């Protein structure tokens, strides 16, 4: 009966809550009315101050934007004039530049790769003898290894049958036991879960 | 006693490991002297291949690295020249923007500061006078609310004197054969549990 003699003093408590809910909500409302009054009143004063000067406000910003936008586009066509001249000689610059060095750049290429041609493919073919003499290398080495690991997997394997029949069945062997005082010692545990749990 | 058979049987899978691992480790380091020897034979030619490898490579990339280094000595000399020029035009460009433009922003600068004064100071009178009504509406209101919150007070711990009052009467009057009852179950419990637990 804990839950409703408690639950009791819950629904007291809630009852007395709504005794305060109501008063609260009244005076709450009515303290906010006064705000939301005195606030409208603020509120006639900060709209119309703010519209009415808002007026001033973005005129004069209006009026010196203007005159800062002509201003600006004013510049923007001799400053681009001067960038558009400048550009013209210097893409000129660079033009007149990357066509000789270009033609330079691509000729040292050509020495770059032609002579690293002459050296590949020596380089290439002592690495494919390389590459040969060590696979062919691993390959009988490998042969001998894959014979030395099948033998100690042999080995492993054969102890490992010693293993999985004796010492495991020793373990099932056990287990039987085991599993008898484990079960035995449950089954009584039980009594005192379900004992203690009523 | 089961824990001295499971050691016991663990002790015969050891013999049957560190046995095994004997002609294991005497074959695994046969087959380790294989790749080592392999290796003996494979390293040497490729140390050797390595060596007449990297020698011409080298001598050769130097070959690149000097075309390449003499290409860019050809290239950031007269681009340091024209870029310098291009840059010094550049900067001439913007030196007519940064000072025309600069003091025409200043004064722009000037007419949109010197307008938030005109502007924000008396909006920040605006502001205070809106915010003293605002304050005087926290004020009367707060101290309203202040004396209702002080009477709600009164009310709320009237209220929960009066459940205080017989809640913990009621609690320690049920908590005393409610921990009575569970000092009976935890006795019974703990004499159980001591009876499995050996
Ligand atoms: C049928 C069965 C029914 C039973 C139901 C019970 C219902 C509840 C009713 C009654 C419960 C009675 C328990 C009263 C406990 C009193 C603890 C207390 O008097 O303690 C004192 C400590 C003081 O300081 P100290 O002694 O440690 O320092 C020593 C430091 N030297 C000295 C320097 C200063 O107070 C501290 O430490 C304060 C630490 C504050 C920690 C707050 C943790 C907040 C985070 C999570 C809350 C989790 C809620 C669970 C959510 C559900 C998850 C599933
Ligand atoms: C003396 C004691 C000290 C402690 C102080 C007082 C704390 C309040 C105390 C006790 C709470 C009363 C007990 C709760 C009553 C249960 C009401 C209820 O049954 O409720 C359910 C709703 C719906 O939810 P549902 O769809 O999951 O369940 C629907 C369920 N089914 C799954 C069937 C569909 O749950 C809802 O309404 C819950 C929504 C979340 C409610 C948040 C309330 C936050 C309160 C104040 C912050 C407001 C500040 C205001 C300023 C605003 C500025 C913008
Ligand atoms: C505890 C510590 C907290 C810390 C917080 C720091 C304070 C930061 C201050 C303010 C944060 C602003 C956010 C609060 C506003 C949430 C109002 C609300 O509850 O939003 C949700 C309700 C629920 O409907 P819904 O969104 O799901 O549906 C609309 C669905 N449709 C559009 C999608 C299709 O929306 C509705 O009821 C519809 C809209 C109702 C409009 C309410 C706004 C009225 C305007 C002014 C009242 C206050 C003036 C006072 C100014 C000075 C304050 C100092
Ligand atoms: C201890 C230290 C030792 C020092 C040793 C020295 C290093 C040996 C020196 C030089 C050897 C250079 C060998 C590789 C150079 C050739 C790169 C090349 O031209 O290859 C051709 C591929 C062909 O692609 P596709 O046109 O048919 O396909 C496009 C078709 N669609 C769009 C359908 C996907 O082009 C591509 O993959 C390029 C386009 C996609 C980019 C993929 C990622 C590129 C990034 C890095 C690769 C760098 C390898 C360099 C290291 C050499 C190790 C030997
Ligand atoms: C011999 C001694 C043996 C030991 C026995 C006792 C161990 C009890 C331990 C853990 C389980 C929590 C027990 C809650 C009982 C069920 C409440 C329930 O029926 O629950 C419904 C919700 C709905 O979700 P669903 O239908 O999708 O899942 C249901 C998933 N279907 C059906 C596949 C299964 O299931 C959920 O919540 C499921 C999520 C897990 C339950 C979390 C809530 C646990 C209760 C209280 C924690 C208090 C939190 C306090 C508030 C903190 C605020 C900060
Ligand atoms: C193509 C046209 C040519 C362009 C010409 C540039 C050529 C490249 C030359 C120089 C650039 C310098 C690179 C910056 C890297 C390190 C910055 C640094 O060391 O940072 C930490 C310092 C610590 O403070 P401190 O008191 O110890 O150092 C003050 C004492 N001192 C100045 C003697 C060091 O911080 C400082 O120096 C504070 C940094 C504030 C810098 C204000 C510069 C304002 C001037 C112009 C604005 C330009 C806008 C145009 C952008 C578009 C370009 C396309
Ligand atoms: C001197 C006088 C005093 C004044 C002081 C300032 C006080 C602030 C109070 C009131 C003024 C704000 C009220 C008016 C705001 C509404 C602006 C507006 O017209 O709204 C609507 C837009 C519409 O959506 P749309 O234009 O994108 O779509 C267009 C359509 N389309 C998708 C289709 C193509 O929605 C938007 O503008 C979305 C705006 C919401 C996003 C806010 C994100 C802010 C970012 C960072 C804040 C950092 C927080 C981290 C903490 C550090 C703090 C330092
Ligand atoms: C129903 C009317 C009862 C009124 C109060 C009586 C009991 C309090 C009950 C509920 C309040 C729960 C909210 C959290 C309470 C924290 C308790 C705590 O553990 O507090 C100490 C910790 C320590 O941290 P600290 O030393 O760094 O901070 C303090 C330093 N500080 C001033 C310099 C910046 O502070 C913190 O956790 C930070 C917050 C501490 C807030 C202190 C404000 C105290 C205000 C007034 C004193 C009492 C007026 C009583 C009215 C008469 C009613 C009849
Ligand atoms: C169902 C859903 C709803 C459930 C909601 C849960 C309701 C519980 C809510 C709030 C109460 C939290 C309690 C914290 C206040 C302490 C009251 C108290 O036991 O204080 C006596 C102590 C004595 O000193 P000491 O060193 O031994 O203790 C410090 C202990 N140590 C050292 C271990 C840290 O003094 C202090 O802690 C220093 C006094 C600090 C004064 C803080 C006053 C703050 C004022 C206003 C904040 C508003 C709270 C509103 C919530 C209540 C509405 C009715
Ligand atoms: C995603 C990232 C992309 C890369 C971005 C790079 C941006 C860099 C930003 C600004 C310019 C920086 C300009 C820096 C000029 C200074 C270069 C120089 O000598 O610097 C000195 C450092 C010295 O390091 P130390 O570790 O020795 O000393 C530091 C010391 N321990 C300490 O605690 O203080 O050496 C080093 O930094 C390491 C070796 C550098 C060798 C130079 C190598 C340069 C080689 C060639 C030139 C560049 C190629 C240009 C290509 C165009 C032409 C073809
Ligand atoms: C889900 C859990 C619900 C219960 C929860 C309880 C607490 C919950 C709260 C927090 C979690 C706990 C978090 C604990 C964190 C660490 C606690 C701690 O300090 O542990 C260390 C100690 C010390 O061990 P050491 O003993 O080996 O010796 C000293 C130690 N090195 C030192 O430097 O001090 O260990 C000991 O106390 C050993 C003594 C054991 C006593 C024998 C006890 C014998 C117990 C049982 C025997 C019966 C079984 C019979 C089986 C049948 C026969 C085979």
């Amino acid at each position: 009966l804990k839950l409703l003699d408690n639950w009791d003093s819950v629904t007291s408590t809630f009852s007395k809550l709504r005794e305060q809910l109501g008063p609260v909500t009244q005076e709450f409302w009515d303290n906010l009315e006064k705000e939301t009054e005195g606030l409208r009143q603020e509120m006639s004063k900060d709209l119309e101050e703010v519209k009415a000067k808002v007026q001033p406000y973005l005129d004069d910003f209006q009026k010196k934007w203007q005159e800062e936008m002509e201003l600006y586009r004013q510049k923007v066509e001799p400053l681009r004039a001067e960038l558009q001249e400048g550009a013209r000689q210097k893409l000129h610059e660079l033009q007149e530049k990357l066509s000789p060095l270009g033609e330079e750049m691509r000729d040292r290429a050509r020495a770059h790769v032609d002579a690293l041609r002459t050296h590949l493919a020596p380089y290439s073919d002592e690495l494919r003898q390389r590459l040969a003499a060590r696979l062919e290398a691993l390959k009988e080495n490998g042969g001998a290894r894959l014979a030395e690991y099948h033998a100690k997997a042999t080995e492993h394997l054969s102890t490992l049958s010693e293993k999985a029949k004796p010492a495991l069945e020793d373990l099932r062997q056990g287990l039987l036991p085991v599993l008898e005082s484990f079960k035995v010692s449950f089954l009584s545990a039980l009594e005192e879960y379900t004992k203690k749990l009523n």
